[PDB]
């Protein structure tokens, strides 16, 4: 009764393995699974390639937002510029059976399986390195004024490794992406990797994406997400544990401040009134990220001790480059011009 029997009651295609589409397309198996869809393996018959194809939900504010995915893909990849291959390519999208589908190149397992494999250890500082440089550059690609593309959805999940054995990258899933000053969403990001300015109702622009990028690296080094909120008032308070509370011109600006925040009859602000004696976060700030990174005890959870290439030098300049990447203040977050010059980054 759902799209004469093809799709499922939650608008997705119900996926068959060895079907073959448009004497082109013969469909593998189903690899990922997401809200605006499914994502399956095929090969091309014409191409002779493997493909993976992006199966949009058929419904209509699904498919108007992949339209948006859409145009957003072919500006970056029609970009004359080296820094466009950070970017997953779309080859060609057709609709097939009302679906929106989007062919792109066939890609390895994403940076979380990554974190998985290793038993959440944690990769190594070098590999969180490589990482962090490919994705500042990526940042930088869409952070030019053509382009001016904020992802809004970056996590482990859509960062993906072209082979599973090396450390090239590439991010996908641009189907939460906008344009600067074209912004259509409030509640928008993962919510692990949700920004302060997007928490707070207020206005975004490019710098969200470095937020998310900050929390990630730490995540992949440590093997844990650094503010696992389960909500979003939560979320606030597990970043105000390793922060401290954001500042008064941020909250004095914020719509959403009186959701976590009170203002005191001084002007200044401290977290919202908790009820009767209970105790359930750290002080402000009192979470240090020195401490989450083991910067002098050896790593994260002293697990790196005597290890080369995490000596506290390393650290410190990480921790750094952490702390400058998780400013509340959006105007003077590190960009990602100037991330890829820092100390972090010399060999
Ligand atoms: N959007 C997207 C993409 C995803 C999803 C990420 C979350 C569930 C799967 N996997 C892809 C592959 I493999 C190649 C190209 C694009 C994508």
């Amino acid at each position: 009764v759902y799209n004469d029997g093809y799709d499922d009651d939650n608008y997705d295609y119900i996926v068959k393995n060895g079907e073959k589409w448009m004497d082109r397309y013969e469909i593998d198996s189903l690899i990922g699974k997401g809200s605006f869809g499914q994502v399956v393996k095929a090969y091309d018959r014409v191409e002779q390639e493997w493909v993976a194809i992006k199966i949009i939900k058929n419904k209509k504010a699904f498919l108007n937002q992949a339209q948006i995915e859409v145009r957003l893909l072919e500006l970056m990849n029609k970009h004359d510029t080296e820094m466009k291959y950070y970017i997953v390519h779309l080859k060609r999208h057709f609709m097939f059976r009302n679906h929106l589908c989007l062919v792109f190149e066939m890609l390895s397992y994403n940076l979380y399986d990554l974190l998985r494999n290793t038993n959440f250890r944690g990769v190594s500082l070098n590999l969180t390195r490589k990482f962090a440089q490919q994705m500042c550059t990526a940042l930088l690609f869409l952070a030019t004024p053509e382009l001016s593309i904020i992802h809004c959805d970056l996590k482990p999940e859509n960062i993906l490794l072209c082979n599973p054995k090396r450390s090239a990258i590439k991010i996908v899933d641009f189907g939460s992406s906008c344009q600067l000053g074209q912004r259509i969403y409030q509640y928008i990001q993962s919510r692990f990797y949700r920004s302060p300015e997007v928490l707070l109702g207020m206005p975004y622009d490019l710098a969200i994406d470095m937020w998310s990028l900050g929390c990630i690296l730490v995540e992949m080094h440590t093997g844990e997400p650094l503010f696992s909120g389960a909500n979003e008032v939560d979320q606030m308070n597990k970043i105000v544990e390793v922060l401290g509370i954001p500042p008064a011109h941020i909250l004095d600006q914020a719509p959403k401040a009186r959701k976590f925040f009170e203002k005191l009859p001084d002007g200044t602000w401290n977290l919202k009134k908790t009820k009767d004696g209970k105790r359930e976060y750290k002080p402000p700030g009192t979470r240090k990220l020195h401490n989450i990174l083991g910067v002098e005890t050896g790593g994260p959870g002293g697990r790196r001790a005597g290890e080369s290439g995490h000596t506290v030098a390393d650290y410190l300049k990480f921790k750094d480059l952490i702390l400058r990447m998780l400013d509340y203040d959006p105007k003077t977050r590190i960009q990602p011009y100037y991330a890829l010059q820092h100390s972090f980054f010399k060999k």
